[PDB]
């Protein structure tokens, strides 16, 4: 449990943009599209493709972020929120500078 938390923390530190996702979730597909449009290639972890580990990672995500929904977006090692939250940062003009500070590749 503490190792899983540690692994999540490393994941978000190793990658400019991380999206914890589920393949079927429209909001997740939507935030992935936004990143595609902004020429970012995030690390996408599909919780529904992880079997038993999926619910385990989500437990950790809820502890670290306060959020129980997907997508769970991180940029530059920092929790952003979900699709709607990410889109808010975009509309406000704050998203691209964050992606730059995170050195988002592509
Ligand atoms: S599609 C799966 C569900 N996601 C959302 O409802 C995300 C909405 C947010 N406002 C956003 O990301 O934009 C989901 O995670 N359902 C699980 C549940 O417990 O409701």
């Amino acid at each position: 449990g503490s190792r899983l938390e540690d692994a999540v923390k490393k994941t978000v530190a190793e990658n400019p943009v991380v999206v914890y996702s589920k393949t079927w979730c429209s909001y997740s597909s939507e935030v992935k599209s936004l990143f595609k449009r902004l020429n970012v290639d995030p690390l996408v972890v599909e919780l529904d493709e992880l079997g038993a580990q999926g619910p385990q990672i989500q437990k950790v995500l809820e502890r670290l972020t306060g959020q129980h929904t997907v997508p769970n977006v991180f940029i530059g090692g920092k929790h952003i929120g979900g699709c709607t939250d990410t889109v808010k940062l975009y509309r406000k003009g704050e998203l691209e500078p964050l992606l730059s500070e995170a050195n988002a590749k592509k």
